[PDB]
């Protein structure tokens, strides 16, 4: 079996290998990349996402989110308080202000220490989940706005034609902005490209061990767990690496820098934080290997997680028994 210790693998495709996205994902899995839950893909040196980022300041972040924490330093939840709209230019200036800028630090490890020590005491503002793309339309390779759609994948594998569309999202981050422990909707893959700015640190639990993380989470967030049998779908819980180690949860960590892609694999729980002002783009995608995970994916029916239009059809077709109760949650 390849990659039996479930390490995060890093790939350096040639320009030729960068042509066929599906085939390269399947190559990475042939080498065991998926066992980690997360892989890093460094593009060939000939590739670019677009010519420059000099003209992005006028993108609007309609609903910036202030991420307010509650709990203890290593075990906390965050809620998102909606703020007034601002442009990317305004946001970048806010991220660089004394109140929000990255502190002096030695290296990524020192900054990681400072994050876990101090995150809870601040409420950074995240421009998350903004529909759009920063890939040039002329970028033909690994263009996250030109991938094969999940609806088309389901049709190709299972023969059923369904409604729905699949588009990318932009994420504008600042120091301490945080993504909570989650898998993707319907345990899809995701791909994330760090277009610009400061890094993003990732933590991940191998898919084969995801239920270990879930069990810990139910212990650490006991009222959340009573309220909903899939509360990590709410995307509000954080657990530090120290806490994971104390509880014997298998995980790995890696820092993504600008210019790099990360791929999360089905049922690969992940969480992380941004080091400073940055912009990432991400999208969900599927492969044939996903179908079995989509059929088994947990679902939030308490009503909190409230997800896209396009998830309806996935639930309807892959999880018809759940469908009724799940949609009661959506309505
Ligand atoms: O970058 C972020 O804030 C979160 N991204 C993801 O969870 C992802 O790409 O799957
Ligand atoms: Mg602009
Ligand atoms: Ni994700
Ligand atoms: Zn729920």
């Amino acid at each position: 079996a390849q990659n039996p210790n479930c390490n995060i693998m890093i790939f350096h495709p040639t320009k030729e290998e960068f042509n066929d996205f599906d085939k390269y994902i399947a190559y990475m899995e042939s080498q065991g990349a998926h066992r980690a839950g997360l892989a890093k893909i460094i593009p060939p040196k000939e590739w670019k996402a677009r010519e420059t980022y000099d003209n992005i300041s006028e993108i609007l972040i309609a609903t910036p989110l202030q991420q307010v924490a509650s709990g203890r330093a290593g075990v906390f939840t965050q809620y998102h308080k909606k703020k007034k709209a601002m442009t990317v230019g305004e946001y970048r200036h806010l991220a660089n202000s004394k109140k929000y800028q990255t502190p002096p630090h030695q290296n990524f490890e020192d900054l990681e220490r400072k994050y876990w020590k101090n995150r809870i005491y601040n409420s950074p503002i995240y421009g998350a989940d903004i529909s759009g793309s920063l890939f040039d339309e002329n970028t033909k390779q690994w263009n996250l706005g030109h991938l094969g759609t999940i609806q088309d994948l389901l049709e190709k594998e299972c023969g059923v034609v369904i409604e729905g569309v699949n588009t990318p999202y932009l994420y504008f981050g600042m120091w301490k902005t945080t993504f909570a422990w989650h898998t993707e909707d319907m345990d899809l893959y995701s791909i994330n490209y760090l277009h610009l700015g400061e890094p993003k640190t990732w933590y991940v639990v191998p898919p084969e061990h995801g239920q270990r993380l879930e069990r810990l989470a139910r212990e650490l967030f006991p009222g959340s767990s009573r309220g909903c049998g899939a509360f990590l779908r709410h995307k509000v819980a954080l657990i530090s690496p120290t806490v994971l180690k104390e509880n014997g949860i298998p995980f790995n960590r890696i820092t993504q820098e600008a210019g790099e892609f990360m791929v999360t694999f089905p049922y690969g729980y992940h969480a992380g934080f941004n080091h400073g002002f940055n912009c990432a783009e991400a999208i969900n995608f599927a492969t044939p290997r996903w179908i079995d995970y989509g059929k088994m994916a947990s679902q939030c029916s308490c009503g909190e997680a409230r997800v896209t239009f396009s998830m309806d059809a996935f639930v309807r077709i892959l999880q018809p028994e759940r469908y009724d109760l799940w949609k009661r949650g959506q309505d």
